Protein backbone atom coordinates (compact mmCIF):
# COMPACT_ATOMS: atom_id res chain seq x y z
CA UNK A 1 0.00 0.00 0.00
CA UNK A 2 2.50 2.79 1.60
CA UNK A 3 4.99 1.06 -0.95
CA UNK A 4 2.98 2.42 -4.10
CA UNK A 5 2.89 5.89 -2.72
CA UNK A 6 6.71 6.56 -2.78
CA UNK A 7 8.21 6.92 -6.60
CA UNK A 8 10.99 4.06 -6.26
CA UNK A 9 10.86 0.87 -8.11
CA UNK A 10 11.98 -3.10 -7.85
CA UNK A 11 14.66 -1.87 -10.58
CA UNK A 12 18.06 -1.86 -10.48
CA UNK A 13 18.95 1.11 -12.28
CA UNK A 14 19.95 4.17 -10.85
CA UNK A 15 16.55 6.39 -9.77
CA UNK A 16 17.80 9.74 -12.21
CA UNK A 17 18.40 7.38 -15.36
CA UNK A 18 15.64 7.94 -17.69
CA UNK A 19 16.32 4.79 -19.59
CA UNK A 20 14.67 2.46 -17.20
CA UNK A 21 14.77 -0.53 -19.60
CA UNK A 22 18.50 -1.07 -19.70
CA UNK A 23 20.92 0.48 -16.52
CA UNK A 24 24.24 0.34 -18.76
CA UNK A 25 25.42 2.81 -21.04
CA UNK A 26 24.75 2.85 -24.76
CA UNK A 27 28.16 1.87 -25.71
CA UNK A 28 28.33 -0.63 -22.97
CA UNK A 29 25.05 -2.00 -24.23
CA UNK A 30 27.04 -2.91 -27.97
CA UNK A 31 30.71 -4.31 -26.29
CA UNK A 32 29.17 -6.84 -24.37
CA UNK A 33 26.07 -7.93 -26.49
CA UNK A 34 27.60 -11.33 -26.40
CA UNK A 35 27.74 -11.60 -22.90
CA UNK A 36 24.39 -9.88 -22.09
CA UNK A 37 22.32 -12.05 -24.16
CA UNK A 38 23.68 -15.23 -22.70
CA UNK A 39 23.67 -14.40 -19.32
CA UNK A 40 21.68 -17.31 -17.83
CA UNK A 41 24.59 -19.14 -19.08
CA UNK A 42 26.73 -17.23 -16.76
CA UNK A 43 24.57 -17.84 -14.12
CA UNK A 44 23.31 -14.24 -14.40
CA UNK A 45 19.33 -12.82 -14.44
CA UNK A 46 20.24 -9.16 -14.48
CA UNK A 47 22.94 -6.86 -15.96
CA UNK A 48 24.51 -6.05 -12.64
CA UNK A 49 25.39 -9.83 -12.40
CA UNK A 50 26.71 -9.53 -16.06
CA UNK A 51 29.09 -6.66 -15.58
CA UNK A 52 30.36 -8.34 -12.20
CA UNK A 53 31.41 -11.54 -13.86
CA UNK A 54 35.03 -12.50 -13.92
CA UNK A 55 34.59 -13.58 -17.70
CA UNK A 56 33.09 -10.07 -18.29
CA UNK A 57 35.43 -8.47 -16.10
CA UNK A 58 38.30 -9.94 -18.49
CA UNK A 59 36.72 -8.49 -21.51
CA UNK A 60 36.74 -4.96 -20.52
CA UNK A 61 40.00 -4.93 -19.84
CA UNK A 62 40.85 -6.20 -22.82
CA UNK A 63 38.90 -3.35 -24.15
CA UNK A 64 39.05 -0.92 -21.67
CA UNK A 65 35.30 -0.62 -20.54
CA UNK A 66 35.02 0.88 -17.11
CA UNK A 67 32.67 -1.29 -15.59
CA UNK A 68 33.61 0.24 -11.99
CA UNK A 69 31.94 3.34 -12.82
CA UNK A 70 28.70 1.75 -14.87
CA UNK A 71 27.83 -0.23 -11.28
CA UNK A 72 28.66 3.29 -9.26
CA UNK A 73 26.73 5.86 -11.75
CA UNK A 74 24.20 3.52 -13.38
CA UNK A 75 23.32 1.03 -10.82
CA UNK A 76 21.95 1.34 -7.14
CA UNK A 77 23.81 0.63 -4.22
CA UNK A 78 24.99 -3.27 -3.89
CA UNK A 79 23.44 -4.56 -0.62
CA UNK A 80 20.71 -7.65 0.12
CA UNK A 81 18.30 -6.90 -1.54
CA UNK A 82 16.79 -10.46 -1.68
CA UNK A 83 17.76 -11.85 1.68
CA UNK A 84 17.22 -10.04 5.59
CA UNK A 85 20.83 -9.73 5.91
CA UNK A 86 21.25 -6.56 8.24
CA UNK A 87 22.32 -3.24 6.23
CA UNK A 88 25.68 -1.83 7.09
CA UNK A 89 27.07 1.55 7.26
CA UNK A 90 28.25 1.67 3.75
CA UNK A 91 24.72 0.09 2.44
CA UNK A 92 23.25 3.23 3.72
CA UNK A 93 25.62 6.02 2.91
CA UNK A 94 25.99 4.64 -0.70
CA UNK A 95 21.93 5.11 -1.12
CA UNK A 96 21.48 8.02 0.63
CA UNK A 97 24.42 9.44 -1.58
CA UNK A 98 22.36 8.01 -4.17
CA UNK A 99 19.18 9.82 -3.29
CA UNK A 100 21.08 13.46 -3.51
CA UNK A 101 21.59 13.12 -7.16
CA UNK A 102 17.70 12.73 -7.90
CA UNK A 103 16.26 14.97 -5.10
CA UNK A 104 18.32 18.17 -5.60
CA UNK A 105 17.33 19.66 -2.31
CA UNK A 106 18.05 17.12 0.23
CA UNK A 107 21.45 17.00 1.95
CA UNK A 108 22.92 13.41 2.98
CA UNK A 109 25.04 13.15 6.27
CA UNK A 110 28.52 12.14 5.70
CA UNK A 111 30.31 8.94 6.58
CA UNK A 112 32.03 10.10 9.49
CA UNK A 113 28.90 12.03 11.36
CA UNK A 114 26.49 8.96 10.80
CA UNK A 115 26.20 6.72 13.55
CA UNK A 116 27.99 8.73 16.60
CA UNK A 117 27.20 9.96 19.79
CA UNK A 118 30.24 12.12 19.62
CA UNK A 119 28.95 14.62 16.54
CA UNK A 120 28.64 17.07 19.39
CA UNK A 121 32.30 16.97 20.30
CA UNK A 122 33.50 15.94 16.59
CA UNK A 123 35.63 18.73 14.88
CA UNK A 124 33.81 19.90 12.17
CA UNK A 125 30.08 20.07 12.73
CA UNK A 126 26.97 20.05 10.43
CA UNK A 127 25.51 23.69 10.39
CA UNK A 128 21.50 23.73 9.44
CA UNK A 129 21.42 26.46 8.62
CA UNK A 130 24.41 26.93 6.01
CA UNK A 131 22.87 23.13 4.93
CA UNK A 132 19.57 25.74 3.95
CA UNK A 133 21.94 28.66 3.03
CA UNK A 134 24.16 26.00 0.34
CA UNK A 135 27.62 26.85 2.12
CA UNK A 136 27.49 23.01 3.69
CA UNK A 137 29.82 20.11 1.57
CA UNK A 138 27.58 16.82 1.07
CA UNK A 139 28.91 14.03 -1.30
CA UNK A 140 26.72 13.70 -3.94
CA UNK A 141 28.24 10.64 -6.60
CA UNK A 142 31.76 10.20 -5.67
CA UNK A 143 32.44 14.47 -5.90
CA UNK A 144 31.73 17.46 -3.23
CA UNK A 145 28.83 19.82 -3.30
CA UNK A 146 27.64 22.48 -2.02
CA UNK A 147 23.95 23.62 -2.74
CA UNK A 148 21.21 25.07 -0.51
CA UNK A 149 19.10 21.86 0.27
CA UNK A 150 15.49 22.16 2.52
CA UNK A 151 15.90 18.43 3.61
CA UNK A 152 18.02 16.77 5.83
CA UNK A 153 18.83 13.04 5.94
CA UNK A 154 20.25 10.70 8.25
CA UNK A 155 20.27 6.97 9.37
CA UNK A 156 22.32 6.13 13.00
CA UNK A 157 23.39 3.36 14.82
CA UNK A 158 21.61 3.27 18.62
CA UNK A 159 24.14 0.20 19.66
CA UNK A 160 25.84 3.35 21.57
CA UNK A 161 23.11 3.31 24.50
CA UNK A 162 22.85 -0.05 25.69
CA UNK A 163 20.68 -2.54 23.57
CA UNK A 164 20.62 -5.60 22.03
CA UNK A 165 23.54 -4.57 18.94
CA UNK A 166 22.80 -2.98 15.30
CA UNK A 167 19.55 -1.36 15.54
CA UNK A 168 19.16 1.69 12.74
CA UNK A 169 16.67 4.84 13.14
CA UNK A 170 16.77 8.00 11.09
CA UNK A 171 16.47 11.48 11.40
CA UNK A 172 14.77 13.92 8.93
CA UNK A 173 14.57 17.51 8.94
CA UNK A 174 11.93 19.10 6.79
CA UNK A 175 12.50 22.79 5.67
CA UNK A 176 10.10 22.86 3.10
CA UNK A 177 7.06 23.77 4.81
CA UNK A 178 5.62 26.81 6.65
CA UNK A 179 6.50 24.91 10.29
CA UNK A 180 10.07 23.13 9.78
CA UNK A 181 10.04 20.14 11.65
CA UNK A 182 12.97 17.75 12.97
CA UNK A 183 12.18 13.89 13.18
CA UNK A 184 13.06 11.28 14.89
CA UNK A 185 11.98 7.83 13.58
CA UNK A 186 12.72 4.85 15.70
CA UNK A 187 10.52 1.79 13.84
CA UNK A 188 10.61 -0.20 17.33
CA UNK A 189 8.72 2.74 19.15
CA UNK A 190 11.57 3.56 21.97
CA UNK A 191 12.31 7.05 22.50
CA UNK A 192 15.36 8.66 21.28
CA UNK A 193 18.97 8.62 23.78
CA UNK A 194 19.86 11.76 25.38
CA UNK A 195 22.33 12.64 22.93
CA UNK A 196 19.98 12.74 20.42
CA UNK A 197 17.43 14.86 21.97
CA UNK A 198 20.26 17.33 22.77
CA UNK A 199 21.20 17.60 18.69
CA UNK A 200 17.67 18.18 17.88
CA UNK A 201 17.12 21.15 20.62
CA UNK A 202 20.18 22.56 19.09
CA UNK A 203 19.41 22.34 15.59
CA UNK A 204 16.07 23.82 16.47
CA UNK A 205 17.84 26.86 17.74
CA UNK A 206 19.72 27.17 14.39
CA UNK A 207 16.51 26.94 12.65
CA UNK A 208 14.69 29.46 15.10
CA UNK A 209 17.20 32.33 13.19
CA UNK A 210 16.11 31.71 9.77
CA UNK A 211 12.69 30.77 10.64
CA UNK A 212 9.87 30.76 12.72
CA UNK A 213 8.05 27.75 13.11
CA UNK A 214 10.39 24.95 14.37
CA UNK A 215 8.83 21.79 15.79
CA UNK A 216 11.56 18.54 17.41
CA UNK A 217 9.31 15.32 16.84
CA UNK A 218 9.84 12.09 17.93
CA UNK A 219 7.97 9.69 15.55
CA UNK A 220 8.01 6.83 18.31
CA UNK A 221 4.07 5.99 18.79
CA UNK A 222 3.48 3.04 16.91
CA UNK A 223 5.92 -0.27 17.27
CA UNK A 224 6.18 -0.88 13.49
CA UNK A 225 8.78 -3.42 13.22
CA UNK A 226 8.16 -7.39 14.63
CA UNK A 227 11.55 -8.52 13.00
CA UNK A 228 15.00 -7.97 14.08
CA UNK A 229 16.09 -6.86 11.11
CA UNK A 230 14.66 -5.01 8.84
CA UNK A 231 15.37 -1.61 11.05
CA UNK A 232 17.96 -0.74 8.34
CA UNK A 233 14.92 -0.47 5.75
CA UNK A 234 12.51 1.05 8.13
CA UNK A 235 14.99 3.68 8.21
CA UNK A 236 15.81 4.54 4.88
CA UNK A 237 12.35 4.14 4.17
CA UNK A 238 11.18 7.00 6.29
CA UNK A 239 13.73 9.62 4.79
CA UNK A 240 12.19 8.27 1.31
CA UNK A 241 8.69 8.92 2.30
CA UNK A 242 9.74 11.86 3.39
CA UNK A 243 11.83 13.10 0.73
CA UNK A 244 8.08 11.97 -1.94
CA UNK A 245 6.15 14.24 0.53
CA UNK A 246 4.54 10.87 2.88
CA UNK A 247 3.69 12.91 6.40
CA UNK A 248 5.13 12.08 9.60
CA UNK A 249 1.75 11.25 10.68
CA UNK A 250 1.42 8.30 8.80
CA UNK A 251 4.21 7.13 10.58
CA UNK A 252 2.40 8.03 14.02
CA UNK A 253 -0.99 6.79 13.39
CA UNK A 254 -0.50 3.79 10.85
CA UNK A 255 1.52 0.36 10.81
CA UNK A 256 3.64 -0.19 8.55
CA UNK A 257 4.45 -4.12 8.12
CA UNK A 258 8.43 -5.54 7.95
CA UNK A 259 7.02 -7.24 4.54
CA UNK A 260 6.22 -3.64 3.66
CA UNK A 261 9.74 -2.96 4.16
CA UNK A 262 11.56 -6.38 3.03
CA UNK A 263 9.96 -6.10 -0.54
CA UNK A 264 11.64 -2.29 -0.13
CA UNK A 265 15.09 -4.18 -0.33
CA UNK A 266 13.98 -4.85 -3.61
CA UNK A 267 13.47 -0.84 -4.23
CA UNK A 268 17.26 0.12 -2.71
CA UNK A 269 19.47 -2.34 -3.96
CA UNK A 270 20.89 -3.81 -6.95
CA UNK A 271 20.77 -7.61 -7.80
CA UNK A 272 24.74 -8.66 -6.65
CA UNK B 1 17.05 42.44 -1.94
CA UNK B 2 14.42 39.43 -2.71
CA UNK B 3 15.31 40.20 -6.58
CA UNK B 4 18.62 39.50 -5.95
CA UNK B 5 17.18 35.60 -3.98
CA UNK B 6 15.16 34.07 -6.57
CA UNK B 7 16.70 31.67 -8.93
CA UNK B 8 15.62 34.43 -12.21
CA UNK B 9 18.13 36.70 -14.38
CA UNK B 10 17.91 39.27 -17.13
CA UNK B 11 18.77 36.69 -19.54
CA UNK B 12 16.09 36.16 -22.51
CA UNK B 13 16.83 32.07 -22.69
CA UNK B 14 14.50 30.21 -20.76
CA UNK B 15 14.93 28.66 -18.05
CA UNK B 16 14.71 25.52 -17.90
CA UNK B 17 17.46 25.85 -20.43
CA UNK B 18 20.81 24.58 -18.89
CA UNK B 19 22.97 26.40 -21.69
CA UNK B 20 24.43 29.58 -20.37
CA UNK B 21 26.29 30.86 -23.49
CA UNK B 22 23.60 30.46 -25.73
CA UNK B 23 19.82 30.58 -25.96
CA UNK B 24 19.55 28.65 -29.39
CA UNK B 25 20.12 24.93 -29.59
CA UNK B 26 23.78 23.80 -30.25
CA UNK B 27 22.66 22.96 -34.02
CA UNK B 28 20.82 26.10 -35.37
CA UNK B 29 24.05 27.55 -33.34
CA UNK B 30 26.73 26.35 -35.82
CA UNK B 31 24.32 27.13 -38.90
CA UNK B 32 23.91 30.97 -38.12
CA UNK B 33 27.60 31.22 -36.96
CA UNK B 34 28.00 33.98 -39.59
CA UNK B 35 24.59 36.37 -38.97
CA UNK B 36 25.52 35.55 -35.38
CA UNK B 37 28.92 37.43 -35.30
CA UNK B 38 27.85 40.02 -37.23
CA UNK B 39 25.35 41.14 -34.95
CA UNK B 40 25.14 44.90 -35.20
CA UNK B 41 25.79 45.21 -38.79
CA UNK B 42 21.90 43.40 -38.60
CA UNK B 43 21.77 45.97 -36.00
CA UNK B 44 21.05 43.10 -32.95
CA UNK B 45 22.60 42.51 -29.61
CA UNK B 46 20.27 39.69 -29.11
CA UNK B 47 19.76 36.28 -30.11
CA UNK B 48 16.06 36.75 -30.53
CA UNK B 49 16.47 39.82 -32.60
CA UNK B 50 18.51 37.72 -34.67
CA UNK B 51 16.15 34.63 -35.51
CA UNK B 52 13.95 37.19 -36.20
CA UNK B 53 16.04 38.91 -38.26
CA UNK B 54 14.16 38.87 -42.05
CA UNK B 55 17.91 38.26 -43.33
CA UNK B 56 18.64 35.40 -40.99
CA UNK B 57 14.71 34.12 -41.35
CA UNK B 58 15.44 33.61 -45.13
CA UNK B 59 18.57 32.04 -44.99
CA UNK B 60 16.87 29.13 -42.51
CA UNK B 61 14.22 29.21 -44.65
CA UNK B 62 16.37 27.44 -47.55
CA UNK B 63 17.83 24.84 -45.01
CA UNK B 64 15.24 22.56 -42.55
CA UNK B 65 15.55 25.35 -39.65
CA UNK B 66 12.58 26.42 -38.21
CA UNK B 67 13.27 29.46 -36.39
CA UNK B 68 10.16 29.63 -34.82
CA UNK B 69 10.21 26.21 -33.20
CA UNK B 70 13.43 27.98 -31.36
CA UNK B 71 11.78 31.06 -30.86
CA UNK B 72 9.14 29.68 -28.33
CA UNK B 73 10.27 26.84 -26.96
CA UNK B 74 14.33 27.96 -26.17
CA UNK B 75 13.53 31.82 -25.38
CA UNK B 76 10.85 33.74 -22.52
CA UNK B 77 8.21 34.94 -23.66
CA UNK B 78 7.72 38.06 -25.41
CA UNK B 79 6.27 41.48 -23.29
CA UNK B 80 7.10 45.04 -22.02
CA UNK B 81 11.13 44.04 -20.77
CA UNK B 82 12.61 47.50 -20.88
CA UNK B 83 9.70 49.60 -20.88
CA UNK B 84 6.61 50.22 -18.15
CA UNK B 85 3.82 48.84 -20.52
CA UNK B 86 0.99 46.97 -18.93
CA UNK B 87 0.86 43.08 -18.63
CA UNK B 88 -1.68 41.21 -20.48
CA UNK B 89 -3.17 38.06 -19.54
CA UNK B 90 -1.21 36.69 -23.06
CA UNK B 91 2.18 38.21 -20.96
CA UNK B 92 0.97 36.25 -17.42
CA UNK B 93 -0.29 32.94 -19.28
CA UNK B 94 3.11 32.23 -21.15
CA UNK B 95 5.09 33.03 -18.40
CA UNK B 96 3.18 31.20 -15.64
CA UNK B 97 3.32 28.01 -18.85
CA UNK B 98 7.23 28.48 -18.68
CA UNK B 99 8.06 28.27 -14.99
CA UNK B 100 6.07 25.24 -14.90
CA UNK B 101 8.41 23.39 -17.07
CA UNK B 102 11.42 24.29 -14.65
CA UNK B 103 9.24 23.91 -11.25
CA UNK B 104 7.64 20.47 -12.36
CA UNK B 105 5.45 20.21 -9.32
CA UNK B 106 3.75 24.12 -10.04
CA UNK B 107 0.53 23.88 -11.17
CA UNK B 108 -0.10 27.05 -13.33
CA UNK B 109 -3.35 28.69 -13.27
CA UNK B 110 -5.10 27.49 -17.02
CA UNK B 111 -6.22 30.60 -19.06
CA UNK B 112 -8.71 29.93 -21.35
CA UNK B 113 -17.47 39.51 -18.45
CA UNK B 114 -17.00 37.52 -15.63
CA UNK B 115 -15.33 34.55 -15.57
CA UNK B 116 -14.05 32.36 -12.10
CA UNK B 117 -12.02 29.29 -11.45
CA UNK B 118 -14.06 27.73 -8.94
CA UNK B 119 -14.20 24.47 -11.06
CA UNK B 120 -10.36 23.42 -9.92
CA UNK B 121 -9.94 20.99 -7.01
CA UNK B 122 -7.02 21.41 -4.95
CA UNK B 123 -7.08 17.55 -4.24
CA UNK B 124 -6.68 16.43 -7.98
CA UNK B 125 -3.97 19.04 -8.10
CA UNK B 126 -1.99 17.52 -5.12
CA UNK B 127 -2.59 13.87 -6.46
CA UNK B 128 -1.68 14.05 -10.10
CA UNK B 129 -5.54 14.08 -11.72
CA UNK B 130 -5.59 17.26 -13.23
CA UNK B 131 -4.93 17.44 -16.76
CA UNK B 132 -1.79 20.26 -17.10
CA UNK B 133 0.09 21.13 -20.47
CA UNK B 134 4.18 21.36 -19.97
CA UNK B 135 6.05 21.90 -22.83
CA UNK B 136 3.50 21.44 -25.27
CA UNK B 137 2.35 17.86 -24.07
CA UNK B 138 -0.97 17.14 -22.13
CA UNK B 139 0.52 15.38 -18.33
CA UNK B 140 -1.07 15.00 -15.19
CA UNK B 141 1.71 15.50 -12.36
CA UNK B 142 1.38 15.21 -9.13
CA UNK B 143 1.75 19.25 -7.52
CA UNK B 144 2.51 21.09 -4.49
CA UNK B 145 2.31 24.23 -5.52
CA UNK B 146 -0.01 26.87 -7.09
CA UNK B 147 0.03 29.57 -8.65
CA UNK B 148 -2.28 31.93 -9.85
CA UNK B 149 -2.61 35.75 -11.50
CA UNK B 150 -5.99 36.80 -11.71
CA UNK B 151 -8.16 40.16 -12.57
CA UNK B 152 -9.85 41.96 -10.31
CA UNK B 153 -3.92 47.15 -8.49
CA UNK B 154 -6.17 44.75 -10.41
CA UNK B 155 -3.60 41.75 -11.56
CA UNK B 156 -3.17 40.06 -8.00
CA UNK B 157 -1.70 36.67 -7.04
CA UNK B 158 -2.49 33.48 -5.76
CA UNK B 159 0.00 30.92 -4.12
CA UNK B 160 -0.92 27.76 -2.71
CA UNK B 161 2.14 26.08 -0.88
CA UNK B 162 1.47 22.41 0.02
CA UNK B 163 4.82 22.03 0.72
CA UNK B 164 6.05 20.57 3.59
CA UNK B 165 4.23 20.01 6.74
CA UNK B 166 1.74 22.93 7.21
CA UNK B 167 -0.30 24.54 4.02
CA UNK B 168 -1.01 27.70 3.03
CA UNK B 169 -3.40 29.64 0.66
CA UNK B 170 -2.40 33.44 0.26
CA UNK B 171 -3.84 36.14 -1.36
CA UNK B 172 -0.87 39.07 -2.36
CA UNK B 173 -1.89 42.57 -3.19
CA UNK B 174 0.83 44.77 -3.59
CA UNK B 175 -1.44 48.08 -3.01
CA UNK B 176 -2.47 46.61 0.21
CA UNK B 177 -6.31 45.99 -0.62
CA UNK B 178 -7.83 43.34 1.16
CA UNK B 179 -9.25 40.40 -0.92
CA UNK B 180 -13.10 40.80 -2.16
CA UNK B 181 -15.61 38.08 -0.87
CA UNK B 182 -15.46 35.74 -4.08
CA UNK B 183 -11.82 35.66 -3.58
CA UNK B 184 -12.25 34.44 0.47
CA UNK B 185 -15.23 31.97 -0.64
CA UNK B 186 -12.69 30.38 -2.48
CA UNK B 187 -9.07 30.34 -0.16
CA UNK B 188 -12.17 29.19 2.48
CA UNK B 189 -13.69 26.11 -0.10
CA UNK B 190 -9.63 25.24 -0.86
CA UNK B 191 -8.81 25.15 2.57
CA UNK B 192 -11.71 23.21 3.56
CA UNK B 193 -10.41 20.23 1.02
CA UNK B 194 -6.88 20.21 2.17
CA UNK B 195 -7.99 19.57 5.15
CA UNK B 196 -9.08 16.28 4.33
CA UNK B 197 -5.17 14.98 3.11
CA UNK B 198 -3.03 17.48 5.31
CA UNK B 199 -3.65 18.34 9.29
CA UNK B 200 -2.75 22.25 9.00
CA UNK B 201 -4.02 24.45 6.57
CA UNK B 202 -3.77 28.15 6.97
CA UNK B 203 -5.14 30.82 5.16
CA UNK B 204 -3.51 33.98 5.01
CA UNK B 205 -3.65 37.52 3.07
CA UNK B 206 -0.83 39.39 1.58
CA UNK B 207 -1.75 42.95 2.37
CA UNK B 208 0.31 44.26 4.89
CA UNK B 209 2.48 46.78 2.92
CA UNK B 210 1.73 49.15 -0.35
CA UNK B 211 4.55 48.15 -2.47
CA UNK B 212 3.28 49.82 -5.77
CA UNK B 213 3.46 53.67 -5.71
CA UNK B 214 3.36 53.73 -9.41
CA UNK B 215 0.63 52.62 -11.78
CA UNK B 216 2.04 49.67 -13.95
CA UNK B 217 3.96 47.37 -12.04
CA UNK B 218 1.07 45.27 -10.39
CA UNK B 219 1.56 42.67 -13.03
CA UNK B 220 5.02 42.38 -12.08
CA UNK B 221 4.46 42.13 -8.50
CA UNK B 222 2.13 39.36 -8.63
CA UNK B 223 4.47 37.42 -11.29
CA UNK B 224 6.98 38.36 -8.46
CA UNK B 225 5.34 36.85 -5.73
CA UNK B 226 4.78 33.99 -7.43
CA UNK B 227 8.43 33.25 -8.59
CA UNK B 228 9.46 34.17 -4.92
CA UNK B 229 7.33 31.60 -3.43
CA UNK B 230 8.60 28.72 -5.82
CA UNK B 231 11.83 29.84 -5.05
CA UNK B 232 11.10 29.15 -1.09
CA UNK B 233 11.04 32.82 0.16
CA UNK B 234 8.67 32.97 2.66
CA UNK B 235 5.48 34.88 2.60
CA UNK B 236 6.67 36.96 6.00
CA UNK B 237 9.02 38.91 4.19
CA UNK B 238 6.60 40.60 1.46
CA UNK B 239 4.75 41.22 4.98
CA UNK B 240 7.80 43.15 6.76
CA UNK B 241 9.70 44.50 4.11
CA UNK B 242 8.48 46.68 1.07
CA UNK B 243 9.32 46.20 -2.81
CA UNK B 244 10.04 48.93 -4.36
CA UNK B 245 9.11 49.78 -7.86
CA UNK B 246 12.42 50.35 -9.36
CA UNK B 247 13.13 46.53 -8.38
CA UNK B 248 10.02 45.27 -10.25
CA UNK B 249 11.30 47.56 -13.09
CA UNK B 250 14.50 45.37 -13.04
CA UNK B 251 12.37 41.97 -12.51
CA UNK B 252 10.82 42.66 -15.96
CA UNK B 253 14.14 42.40 -17.20
CA UNK B 254 13.83 38.56 -15.94
CA UNK B 255 10.44 37.90 -17.12
CA UNK B 256 10.18 38.29 -20.96
CA UNK B 257 12.72 38.88 -24.18
CA UNK B 258 13.02 41.73 -26.61
CA UNK B 259 10.36 41.37 -29.35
Amino acid sequence: SILEKITSSPSECAEHITNKDSCLSKKIQKELTSFLQKKETLGCDSESCVITHPAVKAYAQQKGLDLSKELETRFKAPGPRNNTGLLTNFNIDETLQRWAIKYTKFFNCPFSMMDFERIHYKFNQVDMVKVYKGEELQYVEGKAVKRPCNTFGCVLNTDFSTGTGKHWVAIFVDMRGDCWSIEYFNSAGNSPPGPVIRWMERVKQQLLKIHHTVKTLAVTNIRHQRSQTECGPYSLFYIRARLDNVSYTHFISTRITDEEMYKFRTHLFRIA
